[PDB]
């Protein structure tokens, strides 16, 4: 085995060398290893096929390396891959959209905590058992059109720490069987209705810390079955635009948070979620 690495059969086929100051991917890290860490280390890349000869390898760590590129081949022949942790490379701020393409039995991927400025095209392609999707805290700017399609068994996707801005009709398609959803910390002033279209099932929903003035009306409508709504830190206007929120709020059966009101003034400091009905004004004009 590779020097600054220890190996071990045990209870699957580890490599290991974490936080050992390498500066790239060992050459000599043994075929038939099952899971490889190699995260702490200094890997500023994943040049192509770099674990290709390890072709039962199913879990896979390079997270906190100083990555930079990641070649579009690199995970090549890893079809049992189940997690690849690619998170904390602040200087990746890119993958190659056929980067992931094979990875069938991915289980769990994370590229949080990566200058991740866009999601390209078909980044996602067909990850099917995916569940676990991290991309918290990236540059990411807007979530285009069936970004997480093929993404059937995702049952967590944490977005927050962005920069979203919107989140429209398109995204968040096929995302059936997502129990929790996290969108707070970006700049979210718009959520197109039916954008929860068939994301039903979910759980847990996030949109604190996140400039909207007022939700639409059949935003919230197919969340049957959510059981905690965290809105609060948004600029909420009181207005006769946001009856249909209030109303959701009032026979919202789960747990809320607190819905402050930031206009008009007067209102101000109130919380949607006990203002009277009438108490939003300023109708039709
Ligand atoms: C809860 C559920 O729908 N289970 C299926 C599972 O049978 C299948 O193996 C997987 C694909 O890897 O997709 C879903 O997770
Ligand atoms: C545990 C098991 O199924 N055995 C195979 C083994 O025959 C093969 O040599 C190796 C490739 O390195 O992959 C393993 O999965």
């Amino acid at each position: 085995c590779p020097g600054a690495c220890v190996c071990y059969n045990e209870p699957k086929v580890t490599t290991s060398c974490p936080q050992q100051g390498l500066q790239a991917v060992p050459v000599g890290i043994p075929a038939a290893s099952q899971r490889i860490f190699l995260h702490g280390n200094r890997i500023s890349h994943v040049p192509a096929a770099s674990f290709r000869a390890c072709r039962n390898l199913t879990i896979l760590w390079l997270h906190s390396n100083v990555l930079a590129r990641i070649d579009a081949a690199a995970f090549t022949g890893l079809a049992l891959l189940e997690q690849l942790d690619l998170s904390d490379n602040a200087q990746l701020r890119s993958v190659d959209p056929a980067t992931f393409h094979g990875l069938g039995r991915l289980h769990t991927l994370h590229l949080d905590r990566c200058g991740l400025q866009e999601l390209g095209p078909g980044l996602f392609r067909g990850l099917a058992a995916l569940q676990y999707l991290y991309l918290q805290d990236n540059a990411l700017q807007a979530l285009p059109d069936d970004t997480f399609r093929d993404l059937g068994n995702l049952t967590h996707l944490f977005l927050h720490g962005n920069r979203i801005s919107s989140v429209p009709e398109r995204a968040f398609r096929g995302l059936h069987s997502l129990d929790r959803l996290l969108l707070h910390q970006n700049r979210v002033a718009h959520v197109h209705p039916h954008a929860f279209r068939d994301l039903g099932r979910l759980m847990t929903l996030y949109l604190f810390a996140n400039n909207l003035s007022a939700l639409p009306t059949e935003a919230l409508a197919p969340l049957r079955a959510l059981q905690y709504l965290r809105l609060n830190d948004n600029p909420w206007v009181c207005d006769c635009r946001a009856r249909p929120l209030w109303a959701w709020l009032q026979k919202f059966r789960g747990s809320s948070s607190e819905v402050p009101c930031s206009l008009p003034q007067r209102l101000a400091g109130r919380d949607l979620k006990r203002l009277a009905a009438n108490d939003l004004q300023g109708c039709a004009v």
